[PDB]
């Protein structure tokens, strides 16, 4: 396990063959989850990017976490989609968390610390533990088939994972980057794979 | 009695079938009273929504807070109505407290703590007490016939109500969270009943 | 006497009937003067409205500070106006400083402790002494002819009026609500008449 | 010599003939000086005034600092003329310095603390002493022919002159009304002329 | 050497003509620096000009930091070139820190303390150190033939090279002036030759 503390990865060209990937140790499916992370990019304006993507052996987009261009943020659950529209946008580093729970549906998304209102999505579902996390690109199957016209280029870091919803209270140390323990991907003790042109470099954010 | 501190109702999704309502303990008329609430919703730039529906046996919109369609906020006692126009709408949660006082007709209406212009509206009138209060939808009967394009989607909590007109002062305080004691409905001591898709759960406002 | 300290009169209605009538102890007439007052109305963007109008037997405009849609406040003394244009206009509660001085005819404007720049009007004149001041409505006549489309809709206090030019300082205090003594009318020992719908409410403003 | 500390000039009509004249000690050619003034005027937006007129026996524009409408200030020295544009101008009180020098034909100009770039104008000039110097009124001969389009209506003040350029760290501390002792131009001991309607009135900028 | 602290070069007028050469006691080839500069100009509207012209007699843009109009800067290395696009300029004394690494190709581009997207350039490449650094024109031979239309016009100072990447942290220290060491190119410690109108002067910025 490596402690990526103040590291980032950097993606700094367009490419359909440069991500990452990181293993979780999860071995019973997740009936909710939270993941947080930090990126940066410019092509918020030019296209749309793949921010996270999980896959399963059955779904492509088990879950992926999507900016798709002049609409915002495109959170899908299981390939079920819903859309968090951001009707302008600035160029800075951004934190998100979103989180989602099978039991109600209920989805929260969290922009900078500021949440965005609570929507449903697949209710009663199941995500599939033998999961293929990336970051980079999305992937169209497990583990490959990636795009280059939906890879990220800049940056990302910060990425953690829960099996569980984070409180309102608790996302805020999370923004704050108070202690916390993640026990499905911990950026403190991240396990991971790299391929082609991906750097780990100090990050931009504060 | 149910302390809902901390706590909001969320309301994920659009429908007819979904609604919650509260139990007043009143049992003499209001000649004046106080609303106040916060809620959370993107419809704002969608379409209009109920925000807080008062119903007597004679008259089903007897009290009803409402957001009208690029319009802003409409306020009505008695099935009359009078609009406190909104000129343009950020997305974020929103306090707002309203009272009305028969001896008078005037009518304040404070969104985040800032007062909007007093107005007039029946004078004279009555509030009856034998009512249902429901969050959620809107109702044009005294328990129902509610309309999917009426209801509210996202959040809704802290909904306190006083059978008189509290000061500029006291309002101050509700704003900032300050002690204070309804006493037609108190939301650390709520009486209420929950239909179909409505969740419990930690607010999104500080 | 009455202090009106922390209160205010709302004109909750449109009307020409509804006015206060504020009595002043003065027989010396007015080489010049100062009149402060808080105000809050939405009309500022539909139509005209008369703020503070003094009036004397000679003279139906002796004093009258009015708001001119799309222009901004008119100050007007002995029947000969000035424009302080306003580019675009906000709906809160406003405070305004006026003065004028006879010796030199320098009129002095100030909304919420800005100052305008002063403005020549009427060098010479004398305002009478034998007057009727009226809240509300515009004098068309001694104490009367009210219009309708001019009276004010809203809240209006801390009406305090001097026979001197308050200097930037003092003004200063007069908007952060120091200590201060008015001569000529006093909102801590008001005189008045209330005539038609007026009432006295807590106030809006801090 | 009249210390004219917090007093200001106040020239409230448009016309050609009220001016104040402003006397200087100065014996020696001026290779170098400041200027530094506060003044406030509404014409900004209507036509071009005159901020500061020097005039020599040779020269009328021997230095003019002169608003333009909708391109901004002009600084002219020696007749010679650069412009620092104003994109959008608003109705404050406003602190100008400004500097020149022979030596090198840099100046510099402020406008409340915040430095415009440095420009080159009139290497190798050398200012007349003999000067008449005229506040109010833009002159073409040797203390006249006034035009009164040119008329500053509005307040000045605080004009101090100094006979050598002013370090960044000491236009930062006039600006703030620190300490400080002019040589040409002194506002703490002025001697000076009234002509026509001018007033000596307390300064509306803090 | 000299200690240009808080003194900055000003370029009063547009010319090909007027310039400093800075020297490097660099004699190891650059497989990565950083450079940051203060620059003062109101250029930024009117036309493109030449921040930070670095050359080899092999390639006269081997380091080019530069503003092209309407696009935003410029930074090219070996002659390759990449753009960090600023949608809208503002006039105030503008603080850049770049940094280059042969390693990865890695740009980071700082723009007053805020990181702009990291973005790849001229992997595997390697500066000369045989090299012209020259300020206030671009050239496009070893130490000549510059051009009018791209010279600058303004002020620049606090030109510091180092021959490596500095971390985030480090960048911050620069920007706010905290203690630091150049290796390449030191401000507090620096040759030069003036050629042409240019001075030296009090730095504008704080
Ligand atoms: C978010 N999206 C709908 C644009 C893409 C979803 O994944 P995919 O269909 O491109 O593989
Ligand atoms: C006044 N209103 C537009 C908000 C609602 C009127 O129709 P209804 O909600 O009573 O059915
Ligand atoms: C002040 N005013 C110019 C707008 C109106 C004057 O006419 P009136 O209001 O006295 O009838
Ligand atoms: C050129 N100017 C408009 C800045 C000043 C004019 O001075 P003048 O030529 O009117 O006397
Ligand atoms: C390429 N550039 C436009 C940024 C700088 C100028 O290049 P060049 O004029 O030396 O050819
Ligand atoms: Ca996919
Ligand atoms: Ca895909
Ligand atoms: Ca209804
Ligand atoms: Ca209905
Ligand atoms: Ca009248
Ligand atoms: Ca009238
Ligand atoms: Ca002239
Ligand atoms: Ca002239
Ligand atoms: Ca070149
Ligand atoms: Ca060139």
């Amino acid at each position: 396990q490596t402690d990526m503390s103040r590291k980032a990865f950097v993606f700094p060209k367009e490419s359909d063959t440069s991500y990452v990937s990181l293993k979780a140790p999860l071995t019973k499916p997740l009936k909710a989850f939270t993941v947080c992370l930090h990126f940066y990019t410019e092509l918020s304006s030019t296209r749309g990017y793949s921010i996270f993507s999980y896959a399963t052996k059955r779904q492509d987009n088990e879950i992926l976490i999507f900016w798709s261009k002049d609409i915002g943020y495109s959170f899908t659950v299981g390939g079920s989609e819903i859309l968090f529209e951001v009707p302008e946008v600035t160029v800075a580093p951004v934190h998100i968390c979103t989180s989602w729970e099978s039991a109600s549906g209920i989805v929260e998304f969290w922009v900078d610390g500021k949440p965005r209102v609570r929507k449903s999505l697949k209710k009663g579902y199941t995500v599939g533990a033998e999961a293929s996390i990336i970051l980079g690109q999305e992937q169209d199957s497990f583990g490959g088939n990636f795009e280059g016209s939906q890879s990220l280029v800049g940056d990302i870091g910060n990425v953690n994972m829960w099996d569980f919803v984070l409180s309102p209270d608790e996302i805020n140390t999370i923004y704050l980057g108070g202690p916390f323990s993640p026990n499905v991907l911990n950026w403190r003790a991240l396990k991971y794979e790299v391929q082609g042109e991906v750097f780990t470099k100090p990050q931009l954010w504060p």
